[PDB]
């Protein structure tokens, strides 16, 4: 025992974890815990779901490597309730590894990882794939995981024993929970910063 | 991240998954789904749950392929909760990979396979085995698991890294699932299809 | 697939479940079955939480290799919820398997043992790890799991997939089980003995 080691996924968990951050809001003061979020890339925007900041007078952000910004909302989308936050990005911030010619397969194995009890991970796989309810989109709509997800992790990130990005942890049929593909997610990330510059 | 693989059991999934299909009720119309089953032979045999049959007017079954055919109750066996369907093997069925040399071990990683939101796979392990309650068989009577057993798995497959069948999810203390052992569920179809020829 | 070998973690089993035992009481006459518990070394001293033996008035264990024997109680701590017991050690002892040098890395797999419905274990990862309330020690206070943790093992073992022991299962937010570092579990216990000595 000594000598070999133990099964793990403490890899994926080093890759991904730094980029998961707790989102709070500062009220006046209450300092109260939103939920969690995603660093996306080095401009410094960030994912998180919409229902987190749905009434927040002031948004800040916490890394685990101890830095805190204040976050601006670039905007939302009720649909996929997701939404996009922006912080100014000192020398160094930690990105969420994203793979966009990986495909996703039903049976892989994926962490799901948020701040409800400081940074916490649960393991599962992906259970199942494909569209569900209002399909505007035309794509496929949600990804299904055996994975827990509740509050505690609702708006962090789902990945893979790689690390790479597999989804976002969303609340919008029991023991299982849900999360939007990263795929769709980028999408709708681009879509909201761009038009997010507009009269 | 890019050039290595993700750990996955999309093997198994592949293997088994679409041996697994839909049982329905098409009373008058109504189309009810009433849960899961497995088809075992070319024959065109399947397992189901006797509960998801107990009330059925007309029975219907899908496959993942697309294939839709009416089944009829070759039996069931109300010990074991279990039920044999027949249906018409046009040419190709998939069927159910079973390895009557495996011997299952506690520890071992089970997917249990069932359609609920389409097919859904959760993943577990085997928990314990043993017997249980009225013990007529004088055989191992039960298989414990973790992984999420429910109604819209009820019926389907339970099977390893490999797609070997395990068991048969079934219902008949908290936080665990059961399955019937496949090699006491072989043995009761058998004798379900033998004796349903009898005057 | 009859070649390969299933994905497993009945080594770990083997190595660590046969240290894992019951815990009953023994009134008058009534048996009740208290929980579970772990021997520790051959001296025969065992974990177990001091829930399970808070109201006893004769203590009995019970190996899963079919011996019996009665235990007295050296000691417990509030605080951990922990107990240590001693039997009297026949020749040969199974006990739990212990690195003391084996570092925890969340995300780890683990495996929860104890006895509800005869031996159980679930699979989970170290979800995460840190310290909670009142924390005299100075030292981390808990480990965090998504392994399914309830009266049926509480206070069994928690171990990766070597066996060595990571955590004592204890009930002192859901979806997630706590155990308690087997590096603070060793010292609660080496201190329950010797201050067990005292006028």
């Amino acid at each position: 025992s000594t000598d070999e080691t133990p099964a793990s996924y403490n890899l994926a968990v080093r890759r991904a974890a730094p980029a998961v951050v707790n989102v709070y809001n500062r009220g006046l003061l209450e300092i109260r815990t939103l939920g969690s979020g995603v660093i996306m890339d080095q401009r410094g925007y960030i994912i998180t779901n919409k229902h987190v900041i749905n009434d927040a007078d002031q948004i800040i952000v916490a890394l685990q490597d101890g830095r805190v910004f204040e976050a601006l909302l670039v905007g939302s989308d009720s649909l996929t309730d997701l939404a996009v936050l922006k912080i100014n990005a000192t020398g160094g911030l930690p990105t969420i590894p994203i793979n966009a010619r990986r495909v996703p397969h039903i049976g892989d194995v994926v962490l799901a990882i948020g701040n409800p009890l400081g940074q916490t991970i649960t393991q599962g796989i992906i259970s199942a794939t494909g569209r569900i309810g209002l399909n505007p989109t035309g794509r496929q709509n949600f990804l299904a995981t055996d994975a827990s997800i509740n509050h505690g992790n609702s708006g962090g990130a789902l990945v893979n024993s790689l690390g790479e990005l597999m989804g976002i942890n969303t609340l919008s049929p029991e023991g299982i929970g849900f999360a939007i593909p990263f795929q769709l997610a980028t999408k709708i990330m681009d879509k909201l910063i761009r038009d997010g510059r507009v009269i």
